[PDB]
């Protein structure tokens, strides 16, 4: 077979290092290419373009791929996935002169000395290699300025050294059409989502980047991508990035916006919109608040309201260089079921709320243009914003900066004129400023504010009640080896009930098996579900089981199972009996596998229908702590000379895990007030 | 090559198509023949412009093959093979058999009706969930019968301005008649006719009525075919005889049905030898054609992304040879199966076998009371048509939990070739007030359609406990709905219920014409536990007689959990 | 950086929400433009939205400005209480006009509660 060309052709992948001068390869590639830790390289891409960078190693990069930030990627006129060639460039030398100008639409709004505020800091002893025609970004004064290299003395490339003179002759050049602003949405402006982006990326990869493929092929690419998640999750941002990032044409449609046109004038717009997206395909049509246009279920009513949906349905089926449609809503239920009908919005992606790491990520993205004082601890900020979503975090940053602007600059008073760069550049947001902004809180998101972390409680502990791994071996094959069940015909354990009195670590045991086995977790509660109105409660149960299957293998842990299903003799209502029957239909639903772990006081509490084989077939009892078990629970909750933990343990005979955790928490609070553990146990 | 079959590709077809197709097969060809060849994820049509030994000959290893670079244009009367056909439909069979004979005469022998005075079916209604192939079915019957086809889509009609919408319905019907024999397929019908309780609009109503009028206006015949998810959705008016008087329920495929469907959607692609479609078919229980097609499409795109994609030979003018070499692997289907979405309320396996406890040991011999009861009604339906005697209408099954009551009803259905429709009491009662009664009437109606059949209610006592425990406006309405459906009956369809005892069930259910018969079935002895252990451990020191002797008061599920746990511990 | 764009005022009637908004404007040399729900919602269909736009459009001409929508819920109640191929067409219109913002002009609205 005809083999491929030279080995120095790499795919352009994403960057790990946000610096404009570096690109990363893998060590084995650096060898095969004979390149070293800091070697300056010559990068060739499209439209006969080039760039000069510094090459570092990256153990997470693959031999074939090359990591490079959006600045270089643009200087080269390539998109992710594209291929460029790399060649060493040791002949490069120290620069003499350098002429650079700012791109007009990146300095509007400011006045001052950019050289001092931007160039000077940016280059300063970094020895950045630059090729003429390069466009680079510099962040500061709460914004980013774009600069083009108009000419370098040692032409066409050179290194900017402490001696290199830098001219900046006062006239801002106008941007050229094919020169995308870096101030545009990119995958690098999205944090938290990863798996979702991975999916969406591969979904649009071919149709939007390799259209001819479909002219020559007969297979059907996904046609509509539906985005689920609460407000401010970044659905719009995500869609806009994929478009930019893929050179795709973008066209935004907004429900409220469409739904405010006069009857008929509204549909004419939907059509005119679709019609235009096709003119410029490959293109992405993003319908914003979709449910603002298609709710039909039970909430639709209007010889226009209906006439519109239908119009959207028609327009959808009318599709098939491809153009993809992306819509956004808070959840399935909102949307007209018709929009799902295969050839329409046949693909779905649920953008949840970030995890701890996700927020840290998002925080960084929204503070990249501002000067943060050394006391700023974003990890802390990330750690305390549990149920926040990107829109929240962004607002948090915006407020902390405006607060900073009001104390500092503001009181000195140098506003309302034509804001000076140097001023905005010196000002720094302090941890104190983020503290002020955190002061008020508003998002009551129904979920924890911490990503997949650790656990620790009672692993190896003392004598009596040894480790019995019945629950471990049950979810061993299904959760860790999902492909085994695909090739086999045997049925694994569908659901595992957990009989035990209150505070027996039933909820802690299910959450520990999920985190340890890399399975996704989705905690349902019986008191929370029953508190909802008649039949929105059943809508929450179907939305919980559907979300667990999306991130399978998973573990849907029902907390107080008996409050939802007590059929036996205590059940008495048209809504209570409808909720237990909805849980029996969802349990029979199943068969990557997703197990369902319930918990209750005893077998008598739960309904007899829940036991019926295919649902909860397995069972596991778990009781009270002995003497030695109370020693283990006290050490866990007091981890963060006269203190005898063995003595306090011996006196706590019939204590449980929460009793010892309340004895250590009260003992530490009494120490802060002023022996401490004595005061708490005496109350 | 026929031009509209090679657009999109570039490359050497001869190598990619002709060469493989003929290669040592000695295919006989007559001049003017048009033949199809599949590959590179598509099918190319070729016409035989001339053969040396004219007008027919065999293509042998020596036969020279010219392919002079210009693609001829298709001729009107030369239907593309890339068209929907009965061969592009899988799963449905009995439904197609029905529809086929329904349109056979009117669409193929119109004059018959010019000379005759009998009325052919006028409207055919198609029931089934989305992606079942209703549209595909209708489009095929049309093509397959040379019939003229005209598609109408609800959403599409219902988006026109008021009045502009009806003008279209008429213009549509009016055109189907111009080209009759023709088939008019209304797609999402319920998008136009829901009237029941959900209709509301001096336009919404004005449309339905318009459809009704247009329907009655019918009578070379043109047939109307519509599609919806179920009766309930549609306006009852559409049923009124002379309109949609014929109905066909396209269920979800069975195991075999999926295997079939899978094949159809992978005929144009190169599958690696490791691809096991039977496996794929076996694990996609409640899927429907639209699902399976999506599954294939995704497995191929996934394959395209790893292979071709990374080598990178895209965005240009895709070369046949490339697309032709690429092969989807079982690994690719594995990736595509990775996510799942259809929560279809049904099993994912066609009429298969059973096996559990046939001939087994001493004690509790085989008593064929239930066998002889459903012997005459299920196997010999024509006997009851010519006779006046009444067979057993319903057979109750008293017994404690895990007594194989559900396994006994499912075994009598599969063995006697009867259709099965498993209703559950916990599943029906979980539904909202009165959609639960709509599910009970839809279950009994589906069993009569595929009669002889056996509607097996699972936990009968949860639906009907009248005696003294019943207390609700919805619970009493559900038990009365089950008594009206039981009295409904009289090919016969028996109804087999199951409960703990007579005290649990309602006294109204016993009343002769409903559940007249009864059959008690208890616990396993020593020898019975040996039979249940061997059945669940079928798939030298292991003494099955020793484990059986120690399990005194065990049941069938206790021995099946002892063998399943013993095998998991060995792993 | 982005400054707050819409300020919503909660409280029962006669709490001084309008007075508060009018003061902040005067007190800050800002241009003020009052919009009143009942007032907008009494115009003929279409004539009503034309006014919302004409209002927003004017506040921008004289920015920095403050647009105070008085009885807001008289225009945007949608939750479960919205019903009308005009009633809905208006809210949507307000939503559009809102997103259309971004010398800044701030929007202040008043209602009894979320
Ligand atoms: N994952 C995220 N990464 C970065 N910013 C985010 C993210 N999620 C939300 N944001 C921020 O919040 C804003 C959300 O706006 P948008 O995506 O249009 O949400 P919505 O349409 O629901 O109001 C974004 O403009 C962005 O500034
Ligand atoms: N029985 C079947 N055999 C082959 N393909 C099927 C079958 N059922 C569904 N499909 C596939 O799924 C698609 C279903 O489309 P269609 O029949 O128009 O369904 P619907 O109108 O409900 O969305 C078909 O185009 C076909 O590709
Ligand atoms: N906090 C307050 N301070 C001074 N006057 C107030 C205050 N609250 C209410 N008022 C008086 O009551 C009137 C309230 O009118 P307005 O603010 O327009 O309330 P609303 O629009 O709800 O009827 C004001 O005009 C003012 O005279």
């Amino acid at each position: 077979l005809k083999q491929k060309n030279r080995p120095n052709r790499l795919i352009v992948d994403e960057a790990i290092n946000e610096d404009n001068s570096v690109v990363s390869l893998s060590q084995p590639k650096m060898d095969e290419l004979q390149l070293f830790r800091g070697d300056t390289v010559l990068l060739k891409g499209k439209k006969r373009r080039e760039a000069v960078c510094i090459v570092l190693s990256d153990d997470t990069c693959s031999d074939e791929k090359i990591r490079m930030n959006r600045v270089v990627r643009n200087n080269l006129r390539v998109r992710l996935g594209d291929v460029i060639s790399i060649q060493p460039c040791p002949d490069v030398k120290y620069g003499k002169r350098i002429h650079v100008l700012p791109i007009d639409d990146t300095v509007e709004g400011i006045t001052g000395n950019l050289f001092e505020v931007y160039l000077k800091p940016y280059f300063l002893e970094a020895y950045r290699p630059i090729r003429k025609g390069d466009i680079f970004l510099v962040r500061g004064g709460m914004r980013a300025v774009e600069f083009k290299v108009v000419e370098t003395d040692p032409s066409p490339y050179c290194i900017v050294a402490p001696d290199t003179v830098i001219h900046c002759e006062g006239e801002p050049i106008k941007r050229e059409d094919e020169e995308e602003s870096l101030n545009e949405v990119g995958y690098d402006d999205v944090g938290g989502c990863r798996k979702q982006l991975a999916q969406i990326k591969e979904m649009v990869e071919l149709p939007l980047r390799h259209p001819a493929l479909f002219k020559a092929i007969g297979v059907k690419p996904p046609r509509g991508i539906l985005l689920y998640g609460p407000p401010g999750t970044g659905k719009t941002l995500i869609a806009r990035a994929v478009a930019n990032e893929t050179g795709a044409f973008f066209f935004l449609i907004n429900g409220p916006e469409i739904m405010s046109k006069l009857a008929g004038e509204s549909e004419s717009n939907l059509r005119k919109a679709f019609e235009e997206a096709e003119k410029n395909a490959p293109a992405i049509i993003f319908i914003d608040e979709l449910d603002a246009i298609a709710p039909k279920r039970e909430k639709t009513h209007g010889e226009v309201e209906r006439r519109i949906v239908s119009q959207l349905l028609t327009l959808m089926d009318g599709l098939k260089a491809h153009v993809i449609v992306m819509a956004a809503t808070n959840r399935p239920n909102s949307i007209d079921p018709a929009l799902r009908r295969f050839g329409r919005f046949d693909r779905e992606v649920d953008i949840g709320i970030p995890d701890a790491t996700g927020r840290l990520e998002i925080l960084q993205i929204h503070t990249k243009n501002m000067k943060l004082a050394d006391d700023v601890d974003l990890e802390q900020v990330a750690n305390e914003t549990h149920g926040h979503v990107g829109a929240d975090l962004a607002a948090l940053c915006s407020e902390a900066a405006l607060q900073a602007i009001r104390k500092k600059m503001d009181l000195i008073d140098l506003e309302d004129e034509t804001i000076d760069a140097e001023v905005m550049n010196s000002l720094a947001v302090t941890m104190d400023d983020f503290r002020w902004a955190l002061s008020q809180s508003n998002p009551s998101a129904l979920r924890e504010t911490v990503v997949e972390v650790p656990q620790v409680t009672w692993e190896d502990i003392g004598g009596l009640e040894d480790v019995k791994r019945e629950l471990q071996e049950l979810v061993q094959y299904p959760v860790e080896h999902p492909d085994k069940f695909l090739k086999f015909g045997m049925t694994p354990s569908k659901g595992v009930l957990f009989y035990g009195p209150p505070g027996c670590g039933k909820t802690l045991l299910a959450k520990a098996i999920a985190n340890e086995c890399q399975a996704n977790f989705i905690s349902i509660k019986g008191p929370e579900l029953l508190t909802m109105w008649f039949g929105e409660s059943e809508a929450n149960v179907r939305e919980i089981f559907d979300k667990a299957r999306q991130a399978a293998p998973c573990v849907l842990f029902f907390d107080e199972l008996d409050s939802i299903a007590k059929a036996r003799g205590g059940n008495i209502g048209d809504g209570g009996g409808a909720a237990d029957r909805v849980i029996n239909q969802i349990l029979t639903e199943m068969d990557n596998v997703f197990i369902i772990g319930a918990t209750n006081r005893p077998d008598i509490i739960d309904p007899a229908i829940l036991r019926p084989g295919r649902l909860d077939q397995l069972i596991y009892i778990p009781l009270p702590d002995e003497k030695s078990r109370v020693a283990i629970l006290k050490a866990n909750l007091r981890k963060s000379d006269v203190d005898l933990e063995f003595l306090a343990k011996m006196t706590n005979g019939f204590s449980g895990a929460d009793l010892t955790e309340i004895c250590q928490r009260a003992c530490k609070l009494a120490i802060r007030e002023s022996p401490v553990p004595e005061i708490r146990r005496d109350h």
